[PDB]
């Protein structure tokens, strides 16, 4: 009640000043309120009296443009500023030259904060409540915010004061300054060290970006260049050949007989996602992922050494929810993962529904059309449909994973934002990746010979794939998710404030930096996720197609700048923190390279169908088996196809058929044979080479691991001379 | 010169009193010495008289037993101890209900060495050449050492000491008392932590061996009962059916055919160790290694909380050899390299010398002989000569290591250490490793069909194996080497003490403890490569037979009582020091985890010859491809064998020949055949079936590791909870 706040002086002499109406003392927060009312301005004016007594100094301004609304610029004194930074341990290289400026105003701002976090408001209804963010909770106060240097755009009146936020804007955040390179120093000076941290990891993650892009469009062009001399990709479409193969039809009942004729384009656009240099790739890719994470983590700890970001912590207090709320914590954890299946089993549902209407599209299509094929149309309205339903179905449980924590009990802001992003991580990943994962792996490996079909359902046989394999329409739906979500997210963020830009064409400090959208909570949560998809997007699946990385990379870049101007011109100025690495986005991370290698391998042999041409290259084409007397190629397309007598195990084809042998693309014995349909000896030749194949790169993919994590210093050499010198400077 | 140290009272009023001649204050240092001459006289007083001008307190006493020999007890005043303890920053809970008793002797004798090390001598020759350990490696300084409380046999004259060393010998250290438990904590508080985390970690081991043994023995037992059921080892030696098989010979000229008869007793014996106990074993093994290291690593946090081990280190003063001698730094590693390589290819060389004998003795034991095959008996002498070789080669190596590493520049000596441990073990890992390696991955895998065998010098053929497979002789080897190594050990040393003790039936402390050998400077390394290599043995080969654990256990169990006696009745005692874990052995045993796992995969698939039983079971008893109406093992012997109809790609076979088809142990076509001698097709799906169960074994292995890791919590919640209680009291 007693020891209220100077009343509002606003003088507003200036629209940036910086300081007090003496203009001597820096403002260090701004809290704006606008005057059941009664009792919480009672409430408020001893939140106020409390502050003034713990040493801040306050003095509130009327705004001008609204009356009801004032603002309380609140500064701390040094006395109170040391004794609470040797409080929170922040420590210093000293350089007393200004007290003023011996502080950047973002450690004043952070310790500030901290004050009012740790005091109380005099409330007895609860035995101690206290904290400012209760406030701002509770609505008694409009704001809390911290207040930028100046306009982005306008250089600041003083002169004394750097134009921080202008400097960034104009060297670092302007939508046409791409050539420049980012100034973290800068960046963490201003904005915290979280922000700086996470800007520093983009940034090494778009250098890594570039380099596997590099490799990759290397690799692509070896690729392309060598379409001329593929061989069996002319053989699928030579008409006295790949005319006369007859092969059976996929369906059951409606889809006629068709030849290899009609699959030339798709084989001669195969012919260069397949080839040998995709397999070096994905060797490559293992090899810079496993060198990436240790290479990010060495320059995590050069980062941790520079900013000094393992500073003492606080005891992080509770969340407002939690202890205004507080084995029923055991149930609730029960709750939530039944929840969280519960969506991940409706993302299966998705993709079986996609699976279904792939099937009756591709029905469809044969009748309609007498170019594309049928399987490629198929296959990209497939695939379309399935980013649209991504979409959607991502925007829907965002909101449903915020409504789920809340019935979960998070202790802390740390424990809400690790389990949200367990759970949010989790999904997207189940989403995206098995809508990929059906097509790469379970596509039309179980499907049996089409004398007896399998049924999965009893309705529909589960869909075999062309002979050239699954490959090109996995790198379909790869290309169409990561096109769809890149071209959205990067037209949005950049041409919608481009637009705005062009239907352009006194005010104080505080109130100008009002009219600003606060960060929110979580912060750069959503960019963290969005990165680490596209991330397992490259890692992946980077064998499916090279130019993976190149057009990430591209996105990429922008998507460094579009932050930038995000977090200059679009947002409130946010408390600085401390922050590790990333958080739990690194284990996850981590997890994401485990699983990658081991995904490249079955990529390249179960789903890329190279195995079998180097299998019928190296042994069957030999007089032991082939009638070639050297190794070759050739004929491979006519002695892997199998054959099929006309008899059905019903004989759904008879309807539609014109003649007696149907060649399937499976490797078993021909109709007349001690064992009919049985596997051939060629299959398991396969089979032994893929396991050995996928036996051989994994454990040469660890071990190359095993040994750059060995052999590379984890610190570098200059980080441990600086240490030494720091620490010897430290001893004297 | 001057400050003499008061000249030996030599009074030896008591043979045990732990004080000076006043009886007032500890002895905290013994330093004897006896007395060109002179001038190490003067630079010994010089020594002397620093010491003493320091604040260390000092006195000398003369030799009962020689005169020339002169001890000098060392003691420390509070002051001085207290500010070198503040200097070296070892914390306490205080009590100082006596200033002596608040200070452990321990940590009196340890802060004394500190102090010991970090005073100067007083020698301008060179410039500021320091330390304690340089006079006793001088020789002017006979010896420097910390004192026992009292005989280990008998109690201690003072009631106010408590009798520690008898205390230890009559509880934990009796080569009779074995039902006793460690009590780690008076192994911490006395001869300081290392040895203590060693004890610990020993202890641990012997746990986890413990378990591991009864599982095994389980497994064992199950193999063993079940050798009844067991169907092709009834076959291969019933006369009608295996004594009408007639299989080629395995060496070139001299070997006759051989039925395989003569092959029962082994065929019975290998049926208790390849049976599914054995792969139940196997993998078993797999997640106790994968959940034991994550369990000491557990119990190595709790230590360290326990014990606070990471108490911050000095400097870590550099080697007196290092400083006395100081990119020639890289070409001396270079030379180290060149000659460990040197080394590890003379034990590759002993491997195949090792070879070349099994051949010879082989082709000598066919003639010789008419119980035991001569296959056996060549294996259990090719055994028995390995076993002796490595004993000598590592008695060489240990001596051309320590040589080496003098070669080499070590910095400080836990550089010295480092190296020592990396070469050692190295060394060591290669030879043991790699003689059991050969028999069990590339003993008979790469051997073509007797038409065509393959010459691998021109001379020899490699050597096949029997149908069972190389499983017997892997587990012989690893058996033979195991027990011998055991055995010598122990053997030496428990009876040849225990012999000495039966061969039996004043003087002060000083002296007393001075006819003791000094423990040496790498301390416990021995003992720790030694168990690492059991551990290794206990591990990489586990699959090959299940009583690996058990016999270790046996041993382990003597070996820990034997340190602690030898550490108490026999080595003066050592200064205390403060150890983290291990140092590298925990790197060591991680990484052989690692390899284990998939080198247990690997036995179980490519040596133990079961796959091909479970696939000729659940496929090759079939209509499809055998006559059997349901599945069943019987007929494998003969179904499985190939033939040979006698051509010899010469004819070396027709010398001792009798007949015409001959069947050799593979799986390729009969002779009379479009694909004459090829692999059958029966031999593809059996390598998928083993590729495959590597994948899924390796998978699922690695899979339940990372699900452990992240699951059990890293620190127990009880060490969470001492910790938050003592930081709550001490911030109040």
């Amino acid at each position: 009640q007693d020891f209220r706040t100077p009343e509002f002086e606003e003088f507003n002499g200036k629209p940036d000043s910086l300081f007090f109406t003496d203009g001597q003392r820096r403002i260090d927060f701004i809290l704006v309120y606008e005057d059941t009312n009664e009792k919480q301005k009672r409430k408020r004016q001893a939140y106020e009296s409390n502050l003034i007594c713990h040493g801040l100094q306050l003095e509130a301004t009327r705004s001008v443009s609204d009356d009801k609304l004032v603002f309380v610029k609140v500064h701390a004194p040094w006395e109170v500023l040391c004794t609470y930074a040797e409080i929170m341990h922040i420590k210093l290289p000293f350089y007393i030259l200004d007290r003023d400026s011996f502080f950047n105003p973002a450690t004043r701002s952070r310790i500030v904060y901290f004050i009012l976090s740790r005091v109380k408001y005099q409330v007895m209804n609860n035995v101690n409540k206290f904290g400012i963010n209760r406030l701002v909770s509770s609505g008694i106060y409009k704001a809390a915010f911290p207040l930028h240097d100046c306009r982005f755009n306008y250089e600041s009146e003083d002169i004394s004061c750097p134009s921080e936020r202008y400097l960034l804007y104009r060297e670092w955040a302007h939508p046409r300054s791409i050539y420049k390179k980012q100034p973290l120093d800068l960046i963490r000076k201003y904005y915290g060290e979280k922000i700086g941290i996470y800007f520093a990891w983009l940034g090494y993650y778009t250098q890594m970006l570039l380099l596997a892009a590099v490799v990759g469009v290397a690799c692509f062009l070896y690729g392309y260049l060598d379409q001329d001399n593929c061989t069996w990709s002319k053989e699928v479409c030579d008409p006295d050949i790949g005319g006369q193969i007859l092969m059976c039809p996929q369906c059951d009942r409606l889809c006629p007989f068709w030849r290899l004729n009609i699959t030339c384009e798709s084989s001669k656009k195969l012919c260069i996602f397949d080839s040998f240099g995709t397999l070096i790739f994905a060797v490559f890719m293992g090899v810079w992922v496993t060198l990436f994470l240790e290479f990010w983590k060495r320059r995590q700890a050069e980062l941790e050494y520079e900013w000094d970001t393992v500073e003492l912590q606080q005891e992080e207090q509770a969340r407002p929810e939690y202890e205004a709320q507080c084995c029923g914590k055991c149930i609730r954890v029960t709750l939530c993962a039944s929840a969280v299946f519960f969506w991940i089993l409706l993302i299966i549902a998705s993709v079986i529904g996609i699976i279904v209407y792939r099937l009756s599209v591709f029905i469809v299509f044969s009748t309609t059309l007498p170019y594309l094929t049928p399987q490629m149309a198929t296959s990209i309205t497939a695939s379309i449909i399935s980013h649209i339903i991504i979409m959607i179905l991502n925007t829907i449980y965002e909101k449903v994973a915020i409504m789920i924590t809340n019935f979960e009990l998070p202790r802390t802001q740390t424990d809400y934002e690790n389990s949200l992003t367990m759970k949010m991580f989790l999904f997207q990943f189940v989403n995206y990746y098995s809508s990929c994962f059906y097509i790469a792996f379970f596509k039309g490996k179980f499907v049996g010979y089409p004398g007896d079909p399998v049924y999965l359902l009893g309705k529909y046989r589960s869909e075999e794939c062309d002979p050239g394999g699954c490959l090109l329409e996995l790198t379909t739906q790869l290309t169409i998710i990561m096109g769809g979500k890149a071209i959205w997210n990067n037209i949005q963020e950049v041409l919608l404030p481009w637009v705005m830009n062009l239907i352009g064409r006194i005010t104080p400090r505080w109130e100008q930096d009002y009219h600003l959208q606060p960060m929110g909570k979580l912060g750069l949560f959503y960019e963290y996720l969005e990165m680490i998809i596209q991330f397992g997007f490259v890692t992946l699946f980077v064998a499916s197609f090279p130019l993976a990385p190149l057009l990430a990379l591209v996105n990429n870049i922008l998507e460094i700048r579009v932050d930038a101007w995000k977090l200059t011109t679009q947002f409130r100025r946010m408390v600085p923190e401390k922050a590790q690495d990333i958080g739990a986005w690194q284990p996850i991370m981590q997890g994401i390279a485990i699983l990658a290698v081991v995904t490249n391998a079955m990529i390249i042999a179960f789903t890329s169908d190279m195995i079998p041409r180097l299998v019928y290259y190296w042994s069957f084409s030999i007089p032991p088996y082939g009638d070639h007397t050297y190794y070759t190629m050739d004929g491979y397309i006519n002695n892997t196809l199998s054959v099929f007598n006309i008899t059905d195990f019903e004989n759904p084809y008879i309807g539609l058929g014109n003649y007696t042998l149907c060649r399937y693309r499976d490797f078993r014995n021909p109709p007349g044979h001690p064992q009919e349909y049985k596997h051939n000896i060629y299959y398991w030749h396969v089979i032994a080479a893929k396991l050995a194949f996928i036996i051989v790169m994994e454990h040469i993919i660890y071990s190359v691991k095993f040994f750059i994590s060995y052999a590379i210093p984890d610190v570098s050499k200059i980080t441990k001379s600086k240490i030494k010198r720091e620490k010897y400077l430290t001893q004297k």
